[PDB]
């Protein structure tokens, strides 16, 4: 124990969008990728869920009282 940390033990749900499907979904949240915070793929973030150059993210996070946040990334060059 005591090896490695990351702020929050546990983790969220990472699901990957379509450019066109994350793209409503980002506007619908009141946003744009362009806005939202993108993770080159040399990053972890394409090594994760197999992300692709193109391709968003969504991230759900549970708090008490229903209380659901959700953050969209983007898989950029």
């Amino acid at each position: 124990m005591k090896r490695e940390i990351l702020k929050h033990q546990l983790v969220p749900e990472h699901v990957i969008l379509n450019e066109s499907e994350a793209k409503r979904v980002l506007k619908e949240l009141d946003a744009h990728p362009e806005q939202l915070p993108k993770i080159k793929t040399t990053d972890p973030v394409a090594k994760a869920i197999g992300a692709k150059r193109g391709d968003i993210v969504k991230i759900i996070r549970k708090s008490p009282t229903a209380e659901e946040f959700v953050t969209y990334r983007l898989v950029q060059d």
